[PDB]
DNA sequence: CAAACATCAAGGGTCC
DNA sequence: GGGACCCTTGATGTTT
């Protein structure tokens, strides 16, 4: 696909609009905010996964028995138990 | 005092 | 560019 060069550390970052999330590791900037617990995050998806704590959600449902888990690895461990 | 094991967050990839 | 989920590595912690 496409690649970018980091202006700060000469790192090569793959992704069209993915450079700013890499820059935020250097600037230490967390533009996103949890409306409930007010904790701030550098990436929107990291806020979304945090929101699964408040809005109790288990998207990783088991394809075998239907049980659902909040984290993908808890599903993996349950699947390996079968 | 270590390994072993576990959980979970941080960076980057990859598709859509 | 923006969402979103996956994968790898590492910090931190508990149990040997
Ligand atoms: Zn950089
Ligand atoms: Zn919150
Ligand atoms: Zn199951």
């Amino acid at each position: 696909k496409a690649f970018q060069k980091c202006p700060i550390c000469e790192k090569v970052i793959q992704g069209a609009g993915k450079l700013p999330r890499h820059i935020r590791t250097h600037t230490g900037e967390k533009p996103y905010e949890c409306n409930i617990c007010k904790v701030r995050f550098t990436r929107q998806d990291k806020l979304k996964v945090h929101m699964r704590k408040h809005t109790g959600e288990k998207p990783y449902l088991c394809q075998q028995c239907g049980a659902a888990f909040a984290h993908n690895y808890d599903l993996k461990n349950h699947m390996r138990v079968h």
